[PDB]
């Protein structure tokens, strides 16, 4: 059809490793032990202060580790022999990772003493109420078994449903369904996972705001928006992911609440009674995650991240790693109580006062192969267009002007005065990376070279240097 | 997970959940496998001592 495009491009955005050469230098690193021990159901604030007493630590929450890295230039040089800051600049490629997650079993679990339910609609022996009071009961549920992992080098964008423009044109407003508008925004640490009831804010979307667990009520729930994140031709929001999840129907329930929206009335033959009316329609699945299978996991397995998708193919940009882990499969919840006295032979609510905690273990190990990027002036021309501040941070591709004069005017407002001057107003604010909540991970000083002392080093060699030294052991172990 | 020393965050007190503090020690003969509330002492942590078998 007539006559499109035919295309004149005429400049083209290129892949970033076609002039990149690897180096055989290997640095190892790894964390001491990541541990957070919190409350699974809800956060506990102190009863006399604003701040937390026990935070919320559940595996049904996004665990976002913000890994901040230096550059190799800003770090070690073994030997100088082909390295000139002129000819090339150096960049980290983390070529292997281990995500540790060996801990005891438990489940992620949430619940609400005011969880809505009319009757049971998996099967029913009677005819449900037209409206009624106090049809809500203490029910608890997990949202679904959720394993996901994704690794990137820029903050990762999730989708959620926000409260859009209430229409007067489509007549979408409260007293009828609220509006839903799909808004992308960045996912956080302590951001909630998808509830099986859509991934959405429920703070302004729920005007009862006791329909569901309270932890999601106040927070935004998000689903990783995979399709937009790989649409990006740079591919630095993410470059690996996998997931495993399970949700089957534990039982259908009906939400108490009747619609104030129209129902056609040619779809049922009117009866006699209140069976010449339709009762509640607002049916929901209740999620399930009953069967734990700790034989299958997407964890306790290294992630060999030797290359990346996109124009990026194993170069950290922004010198960042963003890793999002949700794991509900082995996430231990523990039970204990404190006694008021063991002399009292009761087991009241104020005697032995029951409790539950959650203990959450992860561990991160790295191995970093060195790389170099040859820079010619045309290569620099693209890299500044890609983000000038790479060239700045390295401090090659910045040599000068700019600028840097003039002038200071004066002469003279000493005396007088206009007023007076003043100087000079320097924040807000760096940094734009940290403008969102994260499990802060400094990695800038744990760089090594050992590979036979870390077990991660030994498994790496088993793939690579060949080396390890292997069996391991084998043959036969079942 | 052992019984911990009292912290600000969580202390060994009525009205307040005890801290869980990690004790590593060698596997005894006849030591139990997990419960599904994990590896912990329950002798001390469960004051009531009637929550689990």
């Amino acid at each position: 059809a007539t006559v499109y495009l035919p295309p004149v491009p005429v400049s083209k955005v290129v892949s970033t490793d076609e002039y990149v050469a690897r180096t055989n230098i290997y640095y190892h690193a790894g964390t001491s032990r990541l541990l957070a021990v919190g409350h699974p159901y809800f956060p506990i604030k102190k009863p006399n202060n604003n701040k937390i007493l026990v935070p919320k630590v559940s595996g049904l929450q996004y665990r976002v580790f913000r890994i901040h890295l230096p550059d190799p230039n800003k770090f070690g040089f073994p030997d100088t022999s082909f390295y000139n800051p002129d000819t090339q600049r150096l960049v980290w490629a983390c070529v292997g990772v281990e995500v540790g997650r060996g801990q005891p079993l438990g489940v992620g679990i949430s619940g609400h003493p005011l969880l809505n339910k009319l009757d049971d609609t998996e099967n029913a022996s009677a005819y449900a109420a037209n409206a009624g009071v106090d049809n809500r009961e203490c029910i608890s549920m997990d949202y679904k078994q959720t394993q996901l992992c994704l690794i990137g080098c820029k903050p990762p964008i999730g989708e959620h449903w926000g409260k859009g423009s209430p229409c007067t044109q489509v007549a979408v407003q409260p007293g009828d369904c609220p509006p839903l508008e799909l808004i992308n925004t960045v996912i956080q640490d302590g951001d909630m996972v998808d509830t099986g009831f859509g991934a959405m804010d429920f703070t302004t979307l729920q005007a009862n705001k006791s329909e569901v667990p309270l932890d999601i009520c106040t927070s935004i729930c998000k689903y990783p928006d995979y399709i937009k994140m790989v649409s990006e031709p740079y591919g630095d929001s993410l470059f690996f992911y996998l997931r495993r999840e399970q949700m089957f129907v534990r039982h259908l329930f009906n939400r108490a609440g009747t619609v104030g929206e129209n129902v056609p009335d040619d779809l049922y033959i009117k009866g006699s009674g209140s069976t010449a009316n339709l009762a509640s329609s607002n049916y929901f699945p209740t999620p399930s995650g009953s069967m734990v299978t700790s034989d299958a996991q997407i964890f306790n397995k290294p992630y060999w991240l030797q290359r990346a998708q996109g124009h990026n193919n194993g170069i950290c940009w922004g010198n960042q790693l963003f890793v999002t882990v949700v794991d509900t499969t082995r996430s231990t919840n523990m039970s204990l109580c404190a006694a008021i006295s063991t002399s009292e032979t009761t087991y009241k609510n104020t005697n032995f006062k029951e409790y539950l905690r959650h203990g959450e273990e992860y561990d991160l190990q790295f191995i970093f192969q060195l790389c170099k990027i040859t820079l010619t002036a045309d290569v620099m021309t693209y890299i500044h267009s890609m983000n000038s501040t790479i060239l700045e941070d390295w401090n090659f591709g910045l040599q000068p002007p700019p600028g840097g004069t003039l002038e200071d005017t004066y002469r003279f407002v000493t005396s007088q005065a206009i007023a007076c001057q003043k100087h000079t107003p320097p924040a807000p604010k760096e940094d734009p990376l940290k403008k969102y909540t994260f499990w802060e991970v400094n990695l800038k000083e744990k760089f090594s070279a050992d590979l036979d002392q870390f077990p991660l080093g030994r498994k790496f060699l088993l793939q690579l240097g060949l080396k390890a030294k292997p069996k391991f052991t084998l043959g036969k172990r079942k």
